[PDB]
C-alpha cells in the first residue's frame, strides 16, 4: 500500500521563462521519484535512453496558478506522451516514478501568493535536464 515519497526529481532548465518569478532557480519539476542509493545508475541509464526525445519536448506555458497555500507555479503543456513513457520505463526496471498522489509537472515561480496571469501559450527552450535529490544538490546533467 501506498509508496515511498519521493526522494529525487527529474528538473528541466529553460534559456528564458516568460513570467515574473521570485525562486532563484526556476525549473520545470518534470517528474519525481524515489531512488535507492544502489539504483542512480539504473535511473542515469534511462535518463540517457530518454535524452533525445526529452530534448525534443514542445513544451510550452500559458498560466499561472496556486499549487497550494505559498506555492506559486506555472503550467507546462506537451510533455505527458514522454512524462508516461518515463513512468512505463522506470516501473519495468522497478523504479518508483510519480507515486506522488497531487504531482503534476509544473515550474514553481514563487513561494507566495500571486494573481493567476495567462500569456500567449509561449514555447520554452530546453537549456539543461537533470537529476536532483529533493533539498540536496544534483548528481547528473545533460545538455544536447
Amino acid at each position: 500500500s501506498g509508496a515511498d515519497d519521493p526522494n529525487y526529481f527529474i528538473g528541466i532548465k529553460f534559456r528564458h521563462i516568460p513570467y515574473e518569478y521570485d525562486v532563484k532557480i526556476p525549473h520545470l519539476t518534470f517528474g519525481v521519484l524515489f531512488i535507492s542509493d544502489n539504483m542512480i545508475p539504473d535511473v542515469v541509464e534511462i535518463m540517457k535512453i530518454m535524452k533525445k526525445e526529452l530534448f525534443e519536448m514542445d513544451i510550452t506555458t500559458s498560466y499561472t496558478y496556486m499549487l497550494s497555500d505559498g506555492i506559486y507555479v506555472a503550467n507546462v503543456s506537451g510533455v505527458l506522451a514522454t512524462y508516461f513513457k518515463m513512468y512505463n520505463l522506470f516501473y519495468k526496471s522497478q523504479i518508483t516514478f510519480g507515486q506522488s498522489r497531487m504531482f503534476i509537472p509544473h515550474i514553481t515561480l514563487s513561494f507566495s501568493n500571486n494573481k493567476t496571469v495567462r500569456i500567449e501559450s509561449t514555447r520554452l527552450k530546453i537549456s539543461s535536464i537533470y537529476l536532483r535529490k529533493i533539498k540536496g544538490d544534483t548528481v547528473f546533467d545533460m545538455s544536447e
